[PDB]
């Protein structure tokens, strides 16, 4: 049915007014729109995409690291086993590193070679995709990062309405810019964003990308398929067979992103992308202040625990920063945050009383401002407030963090550990008590 091939939510921008019009940010963050393509965005804002051209990038930081994916050049929207006899979900990708200068040479010679060839069931050729290029350093990428502050607030890397701004520290590639350098067939395989955060992607050009999108609420179907085909949904490289998805009554949005078009991926939307031509892309994440964003981020945070996968977003730390610093006026989002804080508080009280009842000392350790959230050095779970550190690491002042469970597993009565406390209970209770719903009339 055509309900399985829905139209792409699209906004067509002409000028700065259209870009700054409030209904645009509302349309993007509406859960009903799994993806929004904001066409003509760069043109409307007079954004200089030339600052992200391969020539410019080479001049700026020619030795900068590029992660290379070596992949097969597959036809159209398909993925075939290498023998070319059946379509399969697993895709072949080898990883290596290079520099912006070397990948640039390849990107150009790739184009020259296609010109020559034009003047003339696989097996398939190999291509290289330059991915995950880290544009976090403002000293190396001043002009590039400055250009992006011309976006409307809701889409910027940094803004008051962005939950990632409220984390209070860098999360690489989420609240810092990533760049991609591509040749035709460069594939970003199927995924959801880290902790289901929204994402922004702008195509620099000169060529096009083709996007495939499934709504968040079908992510389970794709997780199922993955397991049925011996794949880790979160961690393997897979490229959905569209025939399988259609048979499964999964709607698939598909569109072309042209140079200067911004793609807004909504919370939890499943997606995969390929370069149609030669192009670069830039991307980052944004966390709008909505009930839907927070709910989905919390859910994936908890799912990640079950799957033994680290959450790049420390949702406990973030939740406390929202309560300390953000007046929240949406009643549904308020109740979610308030609920989470209460769970955190009651688990922390239960653990801290257990320690005290067992006669284990709790050491006042405190905290530096802007100090990042801590994760367990063994299981990578976020650890809040009570840090378990070995006697030795404490002595050395390396303060290597374990969670309670990992510490107990090593050291049955915690005899090898000290317990460090970063926050007074009375102070957390106060932050919770004073976190109340603000009135907004809109
Ligand atoms: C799988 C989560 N992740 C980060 C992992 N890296 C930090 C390794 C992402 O960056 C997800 N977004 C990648 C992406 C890249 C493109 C692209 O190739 O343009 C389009 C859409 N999405
Ligand atoms: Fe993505
Ligand atoms: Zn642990």
């Amino acid at each position: 049915k055509d309900k399985l091939n829905p139209p792409t939510p699209s906004i067509y921008l002409e000028n700065k007014r259209d870009a700054f019009f409030p209904p645009l940010h509302q349309f993007c963050t509406n859960p009903k729109n799994p993806v929004t393509v904001i066409r003509g965005l760069a043109g409307a804002l007079k954004l200089d995409l030339g600052l992200f051209s391969t020539k410019t990038l080479v001049e700026a930081n020619n030795e900068h690291m590029v992660e290379v994916r070596t992949q097969l050049l597959q036809p159209a929207d398909e993925n075939w086993d290498p023998t070319g006899t059946k379509k399969i979900w697993r895709c072949e990708s080898n990883r290596s590193h290079t520099t912006i200068a070397k990948y640039a040479q390849y990107q150009a010679s790739s184009f020259q070679e296609s010109l020559r060839e034009e003047n003339e069931k696989g097996p398939f050729k190999t291509i290289k995709f330059g991915t995950n290029i880290d544009l976090s350093d403002n000293k190396k990428w001043k002009l590039q990062l400055h250009e992006l502050t011309k976006l409307p607030a809701f889409a910027r890397v940094v803004s008051a309405g962005n939950l990632l701004t409220h984390v209070g520290h860098t999360i690489l590639g989420m609240n810092t810019v990533q760049l991609y350098m591509k040749v035709p067939g460069s594939r970003t395989p199927g995924h959801q964003e880290n902790n289901n955060f929204c994402s922004v992607n702008i195509n620099i050009g000169p060529g096009d990308c083709e996007w495939f999108v499934v709504p968040e609420d079908y992510w389970g179907v794709l997780n199922d398929f993955c397991e049925k085909n011996n794949l880790n949904f979160l961690m393997s490289s897979w490229w959905p067979n569209l025939e399988d998805l259609y048979e499964a009554n999964v709607p698939v949005y598909r569109f072309i992103q042209r140079p200067g078009d911004l793609v807004w991926i909504n919370a939890g939307t499943v997606h995969w992308v390929q370069a149609v031509g030669w192009c670069n892309n830039i991307a980052w994440n944004v966390g709008p202040l909505t009930a839907c964003q927070y709910k989905l981020a919390v859910e994936r945070y908890e799912w990640n625990k079950l799957k033994s996968v680290k959450s790049p977003v420390p949702m406990v730390h973030l939740s406390w920063n929202m309560a300390r610093n953000i007046k929240v006026s949406d009643p549904k989002l308020f109740e979610m945050i308030k609920y989470c804080l209460l769970k955190i508080l009651k688990q922390y009280q239960t653990l801290r009383e257990a320690l005290v009842a067992a006669g284990k000392e709790v050491i006042w350790h405190g905290r530096t401002n802007e100090e990042p959230a801590h994760y367990c050095s063994i299981c990578e779970v976020e650890v809040f407030n009570l840090l378990f550190v070995t006697n030795e690491s404490n002595t050395q002042k390396t303060y290597i963090v374990h969670c309670h469970d990992c510490a107990r597993k090593t050291s049955k009565s915690l005899e090898n550990f000290v317990v460090l406390e970063q926050y007074k209970m009375e102070d957390l209770i106060q932050v919770y008590d004073q976190f109340t719903l603000a009135l907004s009339l809109s």
